[PDB]
């Protein structure tokens, strides 16, 4: 499913993302916008290391979820990658929280660094009443 913008902002707030380890909800919204356009079924394959990015935050198959076909798969979220392609995003949020408990924090996503870092992310939550 493709979430509406305020619909996703409220769901991420309900699920405890706002201010998780100091990361505001607007940053999480900018990350999902540039990673998937708020789409839970987005999947991007990466020819180099033969890993795939899954779901609304585009979480990678080498380090975080297991799809069974990626070399060097670490599966730090202890999640099948299929769980990141569901319309319910509770498992995608738990895994995104595990990613930012490692030292890099949200800098783990290159799209955050190249597109959200030093951009005004308040635009992403305006009018959602969150």
């Amino acid at each position: 499913k493709v979430f509406e913008r305020c619909e996703l902002a409220r769901t991420l707030k309900r699920l405890g993302m706002d201010g998780y380890r100091g990361i505001s909800l607007a940053n999480w919204m900018c990350l999902a916008k540039w990673e998937s356009g708020y789409n839970t079924r987005a999947t991007n394959y990466n020819a180099g290391d033969r890993s795939t990015d899954y779901g609304i935050f585009q979480i990678n198959s080498r380090y975080w979820c297991n799809d069974g076909k990626t070399p060097g798969a670490v599966n730090a979220c202890h999640l099948s990658c299929s769980a990141l392609l569901q319309d319910n995003i509770a498992d995608a949020v738990a895994c995104a929280k595990r990613v930012v408990r490692d030292p890099q924090g949200i800098r783990a996503w290159v799209a955050w660094r190249n597109e959200c870092q030093n951009r005004d992310v308040r635009q992403y939550v305006q009018g959602c009443g969150v």
